[PDB]
């Protein structure tokens, strides 16, 4: 009853020991770091293996311990995501840690919510993937008609905050999205400009994200207007291995010096502002890691921190009816 | 500028090796030329540079690993190369203080009335201070002798290796530079008068001044360290930081004496990243050995060198407290 997410020790344990592993590092996203000393007492009381706890963020499958953790670990147990399509240095398990939630007692809340719509696409994230197929079945079961989005690298119903390509021909009168948080729904909806519904599982508060929206590009355009009067620039690159994208870099930099302006690129692993203030003449920063930094974490930064797709607006390339979330494809 | 950046030798060196791609590294007060010289380096070469935007704290913190593939060469400023295997081919800039020491000259000697036989010591970006400070002291009645090691030059320590000094036999030791870390190592290692000259502000400063609070905050967190049931283990990624046999040594003793203990692998340590091991109750750090001592005040909890945890376990007299080092990567 006390656990949150399913940490799927038993199966865990059973892994490390049939490979054989004796040592093993551990990778948390925040909201499951607290569980970490828990998890490494059980797996050494049960298997053989010391476990190396990885203190690093871990912001999803793009940011995998593989290349710090090489000639470390025998296997990584990796939680909360799913995996990208990259090749890891180390054996990689990946726990998805499904949230702990019986839905039943929301369905009827939803159907209420869709009573105006017959064709609905449904969308979560890792840790909400299991819930799906209660919810379309019951939705089908009161008459409704039920789309999964899928990709050839997400599984059916899923998005990443880089990766809504299983929701761009979808086709459907409404998007209901499982969860709590509302840059995922954002962006279903700017690539939709369809109705987007979305269900908090623990509030069974059901939102509609069209405020959210207009509140954050209102803030997007505001730090564009100011972009407009930058004459120097940072270009950000993450050496997470999924983030990586030194060739859009490069082609950034290009775009910015035959606009006549100068550009330089800034590598590092994580990105925070403290690693941006010694560079005092640099006016504004194009984001090439992480598609979300710019939009969700721009408050923390006093220059103008953009996507590659607000650069083109700043540039007179992109018209804002035409903004686009930043997306990595593989 | 404050320190010489040696532009023209590195983009000589650049056009020479044909970089299309170069790499910069900096400490921390040294970044704010990164700019500055990432233009001048694009504006007389043929190469894209890529500023490294990660902390940097020493030659034990390349970003070879981070950059490879990405870059042809690493410009690396303000630390002397360690025995390292660098994967990168990485060039290593002194960035000598742009400081004419003369000023003080006649100030170091008013300090040293009471000693003939002087020991000099200091860190790479004042290293070519040193032969204007010996042959002063020289022309003014004073034996001056400099210490060395096998990796570290005529003079020169680091946080992690103080080798070079503990077999001089002076009767004073003269550490140029800022911070109290360094002088407080050679006076721990010594038990012989240390005095400090910051050669940026001209302070001389005396032992009190920089080892008696830290010490009385060592034998506070020690003690604090013996109420400790479940321990943290910290190790560092960073190439020349990395002590995983020891870590794990560490936690087989702490195992022993019926205690917990886990081992945490991080690139930068930093409070925040201890925050969600609540039920650890103290950490000991098998990294930099600068961490634990000269951040303390960061950390609620603990951090201790692994000296200090033998003096927790009653396996070292406080008496005999040594400082960490790394004497093998
Ligand atoms: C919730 S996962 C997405 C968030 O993770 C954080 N994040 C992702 N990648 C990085 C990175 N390379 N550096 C710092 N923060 C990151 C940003 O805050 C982003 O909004
Ligand atoms: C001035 S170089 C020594 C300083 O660098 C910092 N440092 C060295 N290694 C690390 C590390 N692995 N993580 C965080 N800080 C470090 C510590 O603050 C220390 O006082
Ligand atoms: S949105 Fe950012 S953190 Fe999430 S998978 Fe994509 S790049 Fe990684
Ligand atoms: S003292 Fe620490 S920061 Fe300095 S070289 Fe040694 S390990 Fe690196
Ligand atoms: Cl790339």
């Amino acid at each position: 009853h006390m656990s949150m997410y399913n940490m799927d020790l038993d199966k865990v344990i059973r892994k490390i020991n049939k490979k054989g592993a004796r040592t093993v590092g551990l990778q948390f996203p925040e909201g499951l770091k607290m569980q970490a000393v828990k998890i490494a007492k059980a797996i050494e009381s049960q298997t053989p293996a010391t476990v190396i706890i990885s203190g690093d963020p871990c912001f999803g499958a793009c940011d995998v311990s593989d290349y710090k953790m090489k000639g470390s670990v025998d296997l990584i147990v990796h939680y909360g995501h799913t995996p990208l399509p990259l090749k890891y240095e180390v054996p990689t398990l990946f726990i998805e840690a499904f949230s702990n939630i019986d839905v039943k007692k929301d369905l009827e809340k939803c159907l209420e919510k869709l009573e105006d719509y017959s064709k609905i696409a449904l969308v979560t994230t890792t840790q909400h993937l299991h819930l799906l197929n209660e919810i379309k079945d019951y939705l089908e079961d009161n008459g409704k008609e039920v789309v999964l989005g899928s990709s050839k690298n997400t599984k059916k119903g899923q998005v990443l905050g880089c990766n809504f390509s299983s929701i761009k021909n979808l086709d459907a009168e409404v998007y209901l999205f499982i969860g709590s948080g509302n840059f995922h729904p954002l962006g279903i909806y700017l690539f939709t400009k369809s109705p987007v519904l979305a269900l908090d599982p623990y509030n069974s508060e059901i939102r509609d994200i069209s405020a959210f929206a207009d509140r954050i590009l209102r803030i997007r355009f505001a730090r564009i207007t100011k972009a407009r009067e930058a004459e120097k620039w940072g270009i950000i690159v993450s050496s997470k291995e999924g983030q990586y994208r030194m060739k859009l870099a490069k082609e950034i930099k290009k775009i910015l010096e035959d606009n006549k302006m100068e550009a330089y690129i800034i590598m590092a692993d994580n990105i925070n502002p403290d690693i941006l203030l010694p560079y005092m003449e640099l006016d504004a920063f194009v984001v090439s890691a992480c598609p979300r930094i710019a939009i969700d974490d721009s408050q923390m930064y006093k220059k103008p921190l953009l996507t590659p797709q607000e650069l083109e607006i700043v540039l007179n390339k992109r018209q804002w009816e035409n903004y686009q979330l930043d997306e990595i494809l593989f």
